[PDB]
């Protein structure tokens, strides 16, 4: 039984080890028997650069490494908690580096894959910080600072954002309906996968069904599984 897996929002990181411990029965037991992997951001807390270094790291990078020396197909997409992994990472772990959006054909089915912040369009205080940060120009100053100054420019980002989304309702916090609706056509797909969101759900509506790959939490691995019956669903335990 030929399947694939879909996981994101794992925000891993050594004050939250009960996460890791999932990843790591998740890329040991489940993963190498799969035939893609797909990762759609925010697999760590925080990024700053492909040259970070830490036993946190080396696991993880090892794992993706390991499951990707297998033959399994691991792809990944930025999330906005670690939009600066580039080419290095990819070479170090051999997944792939998509798109911010990327149309895939997996077991007779098109889908959509992002990892959900793009259709959060009605959050513009968050686009526009997107659209700064993601200036290539802006990326390579931020790079050139030393390792131990761009992590605590990333840890008092991380606490800004903190205040200002208890400053946000859940509405625009959320995906836009009609936006999401309108990328979908535009791709011709009856099926999308995000993550970014935190709510695990999936949604059939009339034209498509949209699946949000949930957080982690200590207690819960948020794993999507598709195989060539064309039946997906999350992994419950
Ligand atoms: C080239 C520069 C490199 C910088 C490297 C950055 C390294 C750290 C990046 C991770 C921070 C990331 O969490 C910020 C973010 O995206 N938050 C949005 C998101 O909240 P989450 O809890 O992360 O899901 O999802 C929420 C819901 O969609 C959304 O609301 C949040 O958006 C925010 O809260 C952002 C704040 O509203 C504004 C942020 C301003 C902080 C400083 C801006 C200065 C611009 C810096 C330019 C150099
Ligand atoms: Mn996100
Ligand atoms: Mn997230």
């Amino acid at each position: 039984m030929k399947h694939s897996y879909f996981i994101s929002d794992l925000h891993l990181s050594e004050t939250q080890p009960e996460l890791t411990a999932l990843f790591v029965d998740f890329m040991q037991n489940l993963a190498p028997q799969a035939e893609r992997l797909y990762i759609l951001g925010d697999l760590f807390d925080f990024w700053i650069g492909d040259d970070e270094q830490s036993a946190l790291i080396q696991q993880v990078k090892d794992l993706i490494k390991f499951v990707s020396d297998q033959g399994v197909q691991c792809y990944f997409q930025h999330g906005n908690r670690d939009f600066l992994i580039g080419e290095r990472f990819s070479k170090e772990t051999g997944a792939q580096l998509l798109p911010d959006y990327q149309l895939i054909t997996l077991y007779d089915k098109k889908i959509l894959l992002c990892h959900g912040d793009t259709l959060c369009i009605d959050d513009e205080a968050y686009q526009q910080f997107r659209r700064r940060v993601h200036q290539k120009w802006l990326q390579r100053l931020f790079l050139c600072l030393p390792l131990k100054v761009r992590v605590i420019i990333a840890e008092k980002i991380r606490a800004k954002s903190n205040q200002d989304k208890q400053a946000k309702s859940q509405e625009i916090m959320d995906v836009n309906q009609a936006f999401t609706a309108e990328k979908v056509q535009e791709f011709g797909v009856n099926l999308l996968i995000h993550g970014h969101t935190h709510r695990e759900a999936i949604h059939q509506q009339e034209e498509f069904t949209r699946i949000v790959l949930g957080d982690w939490r200590k207690n819960y691995a948020s794993i999507l599984k598709m195989d060539e019956s064309g039946e997906f669903g999350f992994i419950k335990d």
